[PDB]
């Protein structure tokens, strides 16, 4: 296993597609769902697993997302996230899984406690967890959020939105690709990397963390980091290694980058980008 050159990706993906997509396949198949070894019992544990959207994929022990717990209250301290390292710094991203409507407060309070003033959502639109324009406030235990504006563009949606706690306050700006089809991948890559740079400029200048979401926060989500990552490197580096970075990826949270179209699609975007 090495990285592939830019000068090389072409024919590589050429060789990868031959045949049925015969060695894509097997490819894709070499990457295990999960490392060995890295526990995810607390996802597992009774009274944490209504708060998993599938059964079947969790956060590890190790790097899930920990809210502040009530030492009275076992799994007050549990949501189905994980941080992620981007390009640049550990821990720049959190993979999650849209709210169940029984844990839209503790996503609220994912955001209010790691001071994240940037989300990612990638479905349309699966619980909404903002206000709406005719009901402008919601509450979710000592937490407020107030839409502040919304911006709706061709591929994707734009939303301000003020949380506040005990009077003090962050606004926290969604952004929402809404160009993601209901089946499959998109068709075209250019919208989605478009939408990964607008995120990236939009970001704040402090050590806090994006949040990624999408129905399992693996699939969709994979896909962004994993392009947010790639756009980035080939910036800086004339080879690039989509195996090693979904290997990588899978060492954080369990199956990002869900499909073998997924999987197929990041290649088509690097050969876009070249
Ligand atoms: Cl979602």
């Amino acid at each position: 296993h090495m990285p592939i050159s830019k000068k090389s990706f072409l024919q590589h993906v050429e060789e990868l597609c031959t045949n049925n997509n015969l060695k894509f396949q097997e490819e894709f198949s070499e990457l295990p769902k999960f490392l060995q070894d890295l526990s995810s019992t607390d996802a597992d544990l009774p009274w944490n697993r209504a708060k998993n959207r599938f059964p079947n994929i969790k956060p590890y022990n190790n790097n899930r997302v920990k809210l502040i717990a009530d030492a009275s209250v076992p799994g007050s301290d549990y949501i189905n996230a994980s941080y992620i390292s981007g390009y640049l710094c550990p821990n720049e991203f959190i993979a999650t899984q849209g709210p169940l409507p029984g844990t839209v407060g503790d996503f609220w309070r994912m955001v209010w406690e790691t001071r994240a003033k940037t989300l990612v959502m990638l479905t349309q639109c699966c619980h909404q967890y903002w206000p709406e324009d005719n009901k402008p406030v919601t509450v979710f235990g000592d937490i407020v959020i107030t839409k502040l504006m919304e911006d709706v563009q061709i591929d994707w949606t734009i939303r301000d939105l003020k949380i506040e706690r005990h009077g003090d306050c962050m606004t926290v700006r969604q952004c929402n690709f809404t160009a993601w089809p209901e089946h499959g991948v998109p068709e075209n890559s250019a919208p989605l990397i478009h939408f990964v740079k607008l995120v990236r400029a939009s970001r704040a200048h402090d050590t806090t963390p994006m949040i990624v979401h999408s129905s399992a926060g693996v699939g969709r989500t994979g896909v962004f980091i994993a392009l947010d990552h790639l756009t980035q490197h080939i910036n800086d580096h004339d080879f690039v290694d989509i195996y090693g970075l979904v290997a990588e990826l899978r060492s954080e949270r369990m199956c990002m980058v869900q499909n073998l179209a997924q999987y197929i699609f990041l290649h088509q975007c690097i050969l876009d980008l070249l």
